[PDB]
């Protein structure tokens, strides 16, 4: 057989300090093929939402993918998606409060693997 | 500590048109170790359902790994698998009508992340 | 723009036999990033639950992350971390008994997908 398959693969980590406000975590070059986001929750919060989307590089096209509520605290997104205008991994906390039920800032960990859009022809 | 370890890893797209049929999308080496089949519906079809799963290079040992109906429009399947002649990941579906709802060409894409035979010796 | 990003990536894979005891199955770096841990049952066990967790490297510091008991057969790890000072994946099966129903050898396979902690830095 013959078939064309991405060769290169980067992993990429973000941190914020889930405070309200947005943040721009990951940077994906065009037709790159991201098939992992996964967001953790390192911390106690008590109240507050974390929205994950993809925003164009200046333009305000957010637009979440993923919602995360207080309690789950992780959750990777379902679906894959081919970058296409949309290079920004973006972060949102429209609800935060201060430490929470600790007295130790609650951070959130955002990791994005996704593979190059360089193809090379493999033949098995 | 010492172990091996797979160091190659490709990820391979393939598209089909949500028509009845099968598709043959993905070659697979023998010792290759699949880690992630994402199944995605790129449109909105209205009646169907579409089988992933592995198929012989020639015999037809087709055998369904995942099902995805109309509603949830994307699955990933839940099982690792290593590569033993069931060399090609197939698609099939049975039931298949129109554009549908839109009247635009419903779509289908197939990734699969799968790690090379080739192993290599790390201490760490 | 410009990020830093995880250039390298291992997959190891480890046996065990589904036998009542402890095994240290896959060595990890500092400062790894584990983004997969999937973990598989080849065979028709009965009753008994395997228990996979990160231990110290010489300390008993084991703690399940992920707990399978005995029908579901399959499961991989909701969360994703970063390594530091637990560099022992590890599984514990606290109940087993013999091949069960089929006369053949219960078996468990762990693949561990995670990143090296070096990293390049890329513009796009």
């Amino acid at each position: 057989m013959k078939q064309k398959v991405h060769s290169v693969s980067y992993l990429a980590k973000a941190e914020f300090e889930y405070k309200n406000g947005v943040y721009d975590l990951v940077a994906l070059p065009t037709g790159a093929e991201v098939i992992k986001i996964s967001l953790e929750v390192v911390g106690l919060p008590t109240a507050g939402h974390v929205s994950v989307g993809f925003k164009d590089e200046s333009k305000k096209n957010y637009s979440s993918i993923l919602t995360l509520p207080v309690n789950e605290t992780s959750g990777v997104v379902t679906k894959d998606y081919t970058v296409k205008s949309d290079k920004i991994v973006a972060a949102e906390v429209k609800d935060a409060l201060a430490e929470g039920s600790d007295g130790r800032p609650v951070k959130c960990v955002l990791r994005a693997l996704y593979f190059l859009p360089s193809v090379i022809e493999v033949e098995y």
